[PDB]
C-alpha cells in the first residue's frame, strides 16, 4: 500500500492426491477426481508433500 | 538589510537514512523514502551524522 505497508490477501492451496494416473481428463488443460483416484486432501505450499 | 543589519529567515534542513539504496528513484533528480530504507531522520547541517 501507500503507507509504505504490507497486507495478505489470502492464499493459495493445493491439493494432492494419494493415487496419479487415473485423473479424467476434462476438455480444457484440467482434471476431474474418479474412483481409483482418491479423495482431495487439500493443503498448502509450505511443507508437508507438497 | 538597508540599515546595516542582518535578519534570519529560516534554516534548511537535511535528512539522513538508516539505509540507502533502498530509495525508489521518481522521474527528476529526487528519491523517495520507502520499505527498506527507513524513516526520515531530520537533522540541522550543524554536526552529528550529517
Amino acid at each position: 500500500y501507500s503507507n509504505e505497508q504490507e497486507q495478505v490477501l489470502g492464499q493459495i492451496v493445493l491439493a494432492n492426491f494419494a493415487n496419479n494416473e487415473g485423473l479424467a481428463s476434462q476438455g480444457d488443460n484440467v482434471w476431474a477426481a474418479t474412483q481409483a483416484s482418491g479423495v482431495a486432501l487439500l493443503g498448502t505450499a509450505g511443507s508437508g508433500n507438497f
